């Protein structure tokens, strides 16, 4: 399994460390203005189309990774 910070909704400091389901193979960090997304995620969805449509954010920056808790905001 992978561990990621995973919060259901964007928050300033998502500190909720989870062991993600077998469904997930990546951790996501996304910054769209000052809302921050941290999620258990899927590498197949690590692109602008899938991140933007799934978060409903237009302009954003994102980073996907596969080491435990690599999901931090300073990333």
């Amino acid at each position: 399994f992978l561990q990621c910070y995973n919060c259901p909704n964007p928050t300033a400091d998502c500190k909720t460390a989870v062991q993600c389901s077998s469904d997930f193979d990546a951790c996501l960090i996304t910054k769209a203005g000052l809302q921050v997304y941290n999620k258990c995620w899927k590498f197949e969805h690590c692109n602008f189309n899938d991140v933007t449509t799934r978060l409903r954010e237009n302009e954003l920056t994102y980073y996907c990774c596969k080491k435990d808790l690599c999901n931090f905001n300073e990333q």
